């Protein structure tokens, strides 16, 4: 059940947000978040602010040295696929951040 302890899920997402900032924890934290975004119930308004906070960090750090760019990109791609569940401003940000990570990922493979 997802909505019986909403504060707990937001606290978990805020912890994940903090750990995504650290290259030593990004792999586990971004994996946690990708797994969580694979549950279709994750895309609901009570979680959206915390989720956007996580994704904001991913947009910033994924292409930095010591971070896993492809995992970041795969995570942003799932959220971009669900972007119509977010506010219009957030949906536009997701699309932008996903595309930018994809460009960076392409450049490394060229």
């Amino acid at each position: 059940s997802m909505d019986r302890h909403i504060q707990q899920t937001n606290d978990r997402l805020q912890c994940i947000k903090q750990h995504l900032q650290n290259p030593a924890n990004f792999h586990n934290a971004a994996t946690e978040l990708l797994d969580w975004c694979g549950d279709p119930r994750a895309f609901q308004r009570p979680f959206e602010q915390s989720l956007m906070g996580c994704l904001t960090v991913v947009s910033r750090v994924a292409a930095q040295q010591g971070f896993d760019l492809d995992l970041g990109y795969r995570l942003l791609a799932v959220c971009a696929a669900n972007r119509d569940k977010f506010t219009p401003k957030s949906a536009a940000l997701l699309s932008s951040w996903c595309e930018e990570l994809g460009r960076l990922l392409l450049l490394r493979h060229q």
